[PDB]
């Protein structure tokens, strides 16, 4: 009938694909403020659950620009695959080697742009039998129309569309595993929730 | 072949998941006015057809805050499961125990937020063979994008996307079962329909 | 494999469901000017191809109000089923009686509201094996969210989502079948196309 | 399982359907500036990868108007099928004859309007076993609602929804195949990317 | 130099103009739920400060329909001027007599539609030297464009554009005048504020 | 002090400026359906109050195209000034001669595009001491941004921003002058008001 | 004659009015992410130019909640006026005393909500001859409509409408006064500008 | 007391302020495609009427980036003022010297961003008695809210808000001055108008 394949913190890896200084100016389907916070939220979550994290860039020594400094600072030890040519990250042998080295079946992916640098390796990974979870609000593209088309194409392939908050909650399962630690993530990336915490504290 | 598995007032139960004072401030994909009306509309419908109703909250003794007073006031005998830790309500044994105690195969679900507190138990219930009917306009989340992603994930699982008005009409089937009572629900939650009623009365 | 099941002018019937004066004030996902034009466009198309047309209303002697005068004036010989109680038109035996009396397998349907008076008989007709074509822009509801949920529910059942222009074009197949007649329909319901015709005529 | 059926520059043909001067005034779901740029972007891409290109128009000696001069100028040797009557291009034998003469199984299609001149031959081609790739941002129609319905109908048939940028990247595979040539396309149709290039050049 | 002409609860009167069941179906620049709540909010405020209130309708014995029952129920002794013909309420001598009988210099006005039934008497009252305060969110019309044009016309005439919340706060001046009474109004018409109250109460 | 300079049916003239078949394809800040209805509504009002009407076009024997047939058909005896070159209609001596020949102090103006063919003669007429009333929803332009700028420029000049409905009501003053005649206009151009009339008639 | 009265870093004071945990949940005309960034942006600017800063709250010991911790952390020596009752901060004698103690004629103001806690003291300050500069994107309210009404009221009174970025640039005047220092503010609150900086640095 | 001060091609100069590769990535209130077309349209117009043109940049040897090559290409003899520090271009003595050297009192201004690099010299120039005409659609900024605040501030100072099309038409006055030359500009920057020309040409 149906199988609920939900995120497991022991079976998941996170992929940050081409969050580069140049490419980010192409993102117009999210505001710069929301998009920065959403990506950093996913990064905090990846760091909080000690998930194997993989960083990759496309043509970073050109107009595409360098990876945002936050990602390198937060994951200084993570596999960093600079792709000089391959647009689909899965066409890069070093990238795929790094993914399989994690030993994780679940791939949490976010990047720029959604319709290409996210969609292409998502479709490729799905073909190889990976369970792919797309962080839709940490992935950006030219406009809502292009985004919706990318969703349709990935949905049809069996990708699970989610967001950083749902990713965090599905990984955490139970508040009591770490109340303050998890609460700090929510408070740090949901200003309305930070307000609830502060009011509750008085 | 396709089977129109529609709501039966003798086979349906209603689940209100985490409509709490704090969490409601996170809902931005509906205006506070429309969302309040939609939730209360579903509640009136649940009470009107005497459907087994289950109330549940998440970490209500924290920033998430208490359940809205209207729900506790309207359903004083309904099972009330306060979940101290489990984010997915289906991971709470008392919640599932209460759901199965109703003996209903059809689950009408609404809550906050859509992508988590609604989506997770929906996927879990669908996995167990339940027919899940999602009240999309009585469920709120951070923004339309997160909402649309939640829809995609629930749709792929076989969840039926509906709304409080369609839920009521599918339950009621025939106007003549109770013209005044059902009309009062419509008039009380559709101001435009209330206007039609008043004009017709003159 | 996929089969292009397209509209045939010898096998299609049109269903106008509850386009009533009162209920139309509930429609907010289309502007009153656009919605009136779209419905009348579908009507002109139904009449142009001499398609079997069925008119039905819900509780017309109440706040729901009478059928819009245009539909009755254009189809004075069409079966007119006033449903006193059944919300789903397919639960009315006389309505179903009229549909099957046409001998048409393809059902072109439009009405108010989309999530109920269109969705419910669409799902019912799909269950009995009918090919149902929904005229999405001649069907109205409370808001875009409710509409999108209704689309999702009908889509999963196998309904084909279309619009009055595509319905007309799929029925007509070839311009040369009636250049003057078909062009008059397009010009009469697409002001931009009327402008092209006038400019071309000088 | 799932198969990533991606565009191959050796197995793909591009179809420009009815981008005519008159019909373009019907397109309102894209701004005239963006739509012009998107169509021309797709054209540059088709020429860059030397893809078999087919131009077709509908009733061009009438109000529909002539094909835009750019398409005829850029593809002077491409098959040009002026369709006298058939609205669905696949109902035109000369058009289908030209498509099959390319020997390409992958069809990249764009045109006006989306719900008819794109949707109909897309569904027809899918029926014959072609892999159809729809350039959603190079296809225009009356409004977003009509667009979404067309997407739903084509998605249900197995069409792959894409955009000119993703189409180009999936065709190109690797930057190093032609850095200057491919970069010139991006800069020429993404003003933001042109800005990245100029800043990088200083 | 500038003079802050702010609302004074001893020098202000409230005018409810043509909030009738029929005319309300014309209001599309606000949703039915938000508009009802806003109008009732202004009514609660008017009653709370015991402000001289005037009710008026236009051609109520026709399609325009009766005044909403809430307004008559809340102000049973307030002057009720049924205007059989005059569109501008200020052209009705009984209406003007009632306005001046209050002896108030400040006129708080709301109604349907904004561009006519609000704008016209606003401009007329400003001409006679009244200080007119427009409750913009308790006044509805066909669309945002019509709204903005009406604002511009009233702005140029010297009308002060406000909303029910700002009207309430400017009248109240100080919380300590009546904390419970005023808080009940806010909580009863701001679902977000009611939630703050409930969380604070636990 | 402020003076309410309202429309008088004995002191007003209507100016239709460049509502031509070609130029109308430039109008994108209104949908083709609503814009057609609004212009025809203004036309009906001008004819209903027997107001001196002036029709003018710009370079009609070129791409701009002919005046829409409805306007000439409704006003066959009205002054028709085809402007060969002058973009500002007020720079055309025949146009100004016709305006002053009406002997009317109040100028009701609508046209295409708003920022030019409406704005320029509006400012010119305001300079000559005319009272100018702009029908904003019967005037179209490229986009909302351009429209708002045109509003700002005309507002600063002392132009009164209105719409066809408010224009009609300010001219009519009292329903009882002609209930049936005026009601027919409203019903004929407000699809929702037509519905109110039909329900009231039952 | 017009005088450009622009911000002077030696003659300006900054007012933060009621940016409280509870009241912030009422702000819906900005996303929580952009709004938090904008307020913190203004705070960094106030600190960067060492401007006299004044913090004030309204009924902080109730549902309104405490001031956001960032403001208190950044301005430990700033005047902190807790207003127990007065809604208009200018009706509070300690607040006005603190404002006049700065000796600054130019008031940069931001707060929650715009139509009340910002508008009221703005109008009051303008009455006392102060030059008031409104930071529109660091001020929040219920919805865009209420915001625009507040703008109209403050504009008509002579307030200068601005935003944190324009405020900063007008204070800074010249880049060379502190290139690195000012650039850090821009980079820290404009993610798009931070990207330009990083790309430029490689 | 109103004087229509319209653009004169013998008394006007054009100012392009900081249209730089870096700063353009900050513009989000216009799409990259529309904004590029709008700026280039203004440039073509400036060149067409041989208007004195002044180019200026802000900190171009930094993240702000170089001036777009098109402006530099079209005006190789125009005064080029690179401002190393002054944010307000009017604070640069070389810029003001160049403006006054043209001998033009009417200033046509466009740039990035609207609220700063356009607003500041606009306000300064108005102070010195210049007539300033703002090309609103050739000026970009962070978002519509920031845009509108800038409009309000410039409007209050007496700036005339326009757009490139209206600017061109007000300069051209009469079509017959140069039919083909002016028509080529319109056709080259209005795709909908280009379509009219092509259809008319057949
Ligand atoms: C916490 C967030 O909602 C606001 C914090 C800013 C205003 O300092
Ligand atoms: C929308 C309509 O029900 C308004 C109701 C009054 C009470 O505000
Ligand atoms: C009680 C109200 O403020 C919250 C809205 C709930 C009823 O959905
Ligand atoms: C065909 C239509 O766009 C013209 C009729 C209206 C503009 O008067
Ligand atoms: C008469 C009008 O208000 C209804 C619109 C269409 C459905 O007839
Ligand atoms: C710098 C900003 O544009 C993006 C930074 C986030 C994506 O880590
Ligand atoms: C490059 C693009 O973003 C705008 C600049 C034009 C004017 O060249
Ligand atoms: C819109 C037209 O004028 C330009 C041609 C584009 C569609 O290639
Ligand atoms: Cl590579
Ligand atoms: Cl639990
Ligand atoms: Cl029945
Ligand atoms: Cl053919
Ligand atoms: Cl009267
Ligand atoms: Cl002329
Ligand atoms: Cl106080
Ligand atoms: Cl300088």
């Amino acid at each position: 009938s149906f199988t609920y394949k939900r995120l497991d913190k022991n079976d998941a890896a996170v992929l940050f694909v081409d969050h580069q200084a140049g490419l980010l100016s192409l993102v117009r389907d999210f505001s710069p403020d929301e998009f920065k916070n959403n990506v950093l939220a996913l990064a905090d979550i990846a760091r909080f659950f000690n998930l194997p994290t993989i960083l990759t860039t496309s043509f970073e020594d050109g107009p595409n620009g360098p990876l945002v400094p936050e990602l390198k600072e937060m994951f200084p030890q993570a596999p960093y695959i600079a792709r000089p040519g391959n647009i689909n990250a899965w066409d890069n042998e070093d990238f795929v080697k790094a993914v399989k080295a994690t030993g994780k079946k679940q791939l949490i992916i976010a990047g720029v742009v959604t319709d290409v640098c996210v969609a292409f390796p998502t479709l490729s990974a799905l073909e190889e039998g990976f369970d792919v979870f797309v962080v839709t609000d940490a992935s950006g593209t030219f406009n809502p129309v292009v985004r919706d088309a990318a969703w349709a194409r990935m949905t049809a392939a069996g990708a699970q569309l989610m967001n950083w908050f749902s990713v965090g909650c599905e990984l955490h399962r139970d508040w009591r595993n770490d109340i303050e630690g998890f609460g700090a993530i929510l408070g740090g990336h949901l200003p309305a929730y930070a307000n609830l915490i502060q009011s509750f504290g008085t």
